[PDB]
RNA sequence: CGACACCUGAUUCC
DNA sequence: GGAATCAGGTGTCG
């Protein structure tokens, strides 16, 4: 199980097939290690978009971890939108009604709020991993996030 | 009706055993039975599918040059090379070669060199659906493999 | 404008 | 069931 000095490692990823198209199918994915018992591939409730799938993949992780009574983790992801939110954009947003830099409702509020609710007491070390750059951890989490939005066909 | 004016040529580029044990790509260009210019050498460089399939078009016309031929019909199954040369290049030339997604068009170095030889020359690209018609393809296609074997 | 993603479609190969 | 690669489009924020 990947660790990094008392910081248990974890990769997360979200996906949303047909994002911005008629019927969006979106799922969350979180990989803790090979054949690891915490590796989830859930489907994302409600709104179907990559952005929330992505930040919610991260929620699942934290949510999971707490249950495993782990307080500090190095959570990798390829979502800058999530990282930038959770560690910058949010703070501001709170002090001003969650209004975008163009003066309008911070769209993914509900999502970030949840996510921030969970950073509480946790010492997350948000790390970013490149796209299809070949990093296992991320590709296995990607793998998972799809099986989470599986078609149900077969 | 009308006369006749060009020469035909089939071209194929292949990339092997995906994994690591390998990734051998070969070029292969056919001009007809036993014809001298028929050749199927190995692809020099970053061994890949697309890339080979392109340079495999360079050699073609490049030899077309070494024959003072001014216009041919080039056959190929990859409409990446085709689309690339018949369209996406002018665009790439008017955008510092940026993928219609912000990043850099990887085979610029290739599509560049290719557009070079296209100079003065008049190529009429012909795409052929896999398992197309005309043995011509199965033949170039065959040298490719033979090429990929050389060191 | 920029940035990180999420896709849809194509063509070939095996 | 990918790897090659591209076009076109959304998700969202500075
Ligand atoms: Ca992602
Ligand atoms: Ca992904
Ligand atoms: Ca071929
Ligand atoms: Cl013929």
């Amino acid at each position: 199980g990947s660790h990094m000095g008392d910081f248990v490692v974890v990769y997360t990823d979200g996906c949303c097939s047909s994002n911005g198209r008629r019927r969006p199918r979106a799922g969350i994915g979180v990989y803790w290690g090979p054949g690891h018992p915490l590796n989830v591939g859930i489907r994302l409730p409600g709104r179907q978009t990559n952005q929330r799938a992505e930040i919610h993949a991260a929620c699942k992780a934290i949510e999971q971890a707490k249950t495993q009574n782990i307080n500090k983790l190095v959570l990798y992801t390829n979502s800058m939108f999530t990282i930038n939110g959770i560690t910058n954009w949010v703070q501001g947003w709170k002090k001003n009604g969650w209004k975008t830099s163009a003066g309008k409702e911070v769209i993914n509020k509900e999502d970030f709020v949840a996510l921030e609710r969970l950073t509480q007491g946790m010492d997350i070390q948000w790390m970013h991993v490149p796209g299809h750059s070949g990093f296992i951890g991320n590709e296995e989490a990607d793998r998972l996030a799809r099986e989470g939005a599986k078609q149900s066909e077969d």
